[PDB]
């Protein structure tokens, strides 16, 4: 407000409006994220009756007990719009804008990278959270410490055990059963999106788009990917939910073995 210095736009759509900024009294790097009420489908309250978006509810939820998770730093509200302060890294790049940048992933950087977003999404999950738009967009690099952080929790909703019928997350992650049904269940969409994900780190692009190559789930290569990493990608998008691993099983597979730590990852791949 006057607590805050605005920089340059970050980005803006569906999510509202991002900016960089600065926070006065002691110059922390934050991100201001304005989010118009007319926008807001889910709304929450907090334990003193307060109505919130849903989305102030879920990063409370999630602020807990990690790193790999984006932090709410504070909040306002505002006559047409909620105002959201995130803390914000570093030097940082959005995934999406890195692989635009390096193409297709060497598949040791694919697996650390994946090896974070999978820690973050359990995170999420422990904490009674969905998020219900994983991609590469919604990912930040921290390119010094090689950190990875999972943001925009706008789509996402409370983590529930029966069947989700309403869905507002990117629709070429989404699962052959909405697209279909308008029906899936939490964790099985997980995966599949994080199969689409893994897929667009190791090729440089997303293998769908188009509802109808979803549904037939089909996977072909494009890049020299390895028969491990391949196999890994096919589980994830098995076309039945309960055919695809739990993130145990992700985490046991072959290809996940050996993952480098963050920072070894920087001084290798980020310089
Ligand atoms: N949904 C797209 C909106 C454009 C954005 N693009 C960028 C580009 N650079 C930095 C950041 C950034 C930095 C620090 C924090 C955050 C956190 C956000 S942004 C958001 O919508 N929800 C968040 O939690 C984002 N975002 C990629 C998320």
């Amino acid at each position: 407000e006057s607590q805050y210095q605005v920089g340059p736009l970050l980005g803006s759509g569906g999510f509202g409006s991002v900016y960089s900024g600065i926070r006065v009294s002691d110059n922390l790097p934050v991100a201001i994220k304005h989010v118009e009420k007319d926008r807001i489908s889910d709304w929450g309250e907090l334990p003193n009756g307060t109505r919130v978006p849903m989305e102030v509810v879920l990063l409370k939820k999630v602020s807990s007990g990690f790193s790999g998770v984006i932090r709410l730093l504070d909040w306002f509200e505002r006559p047409d719009s909620f105002v959201l302060i995130l803390e914000r890294p570093e030097p940082v790049q959005d995934l999406f804008d890195f692989i635009t940048e390096r193409g297709a992933l060497q598949e040791e950087l694919a697996r650390s990278f994946f090896w974070q977003v999978l820690e973050a999404v359990r995170h999420c999950h422990n904490c009674g959270v969905l998020h219900r738009d994983i991609k590469d967009e919604n990912i930040l690099i921290d390119l010094n410490r090689g950190e990875l952080k999972l943001i925009d929790f706008g789509s996402g909703a409370l983590l529930k055990d029966t069947v989700y019928t309403d869905f507002d997350g990117t629709r070429v992650y989404s699962p052959p059963e909405w697209i279909r049904y308008h029906r899936y269940h939490g964790r099985s969409a997980a995966v599949w999106s994080l199969g689409i994900l893994l897929y667009d780190m190791v090729c440089g692009d997303i293998p769908f788009e188009h509802d109808e190559e979803i549904i037939r789930g089909q996977v072909f290569f494009r890049q020299r990917v390895s028969s491990e990493c391949q196999h890994l990608i096919r589980w994830c998008l098995a076309l039945r939910p309960s055919d695809r691993p739990t993130f145990e099983e992700i985490q046991n597979h072959p290809w996940m073995q050996d993952v480098l730590l963050p920072q070894e990852t920087a001084e290798i791949h980020l310089h």
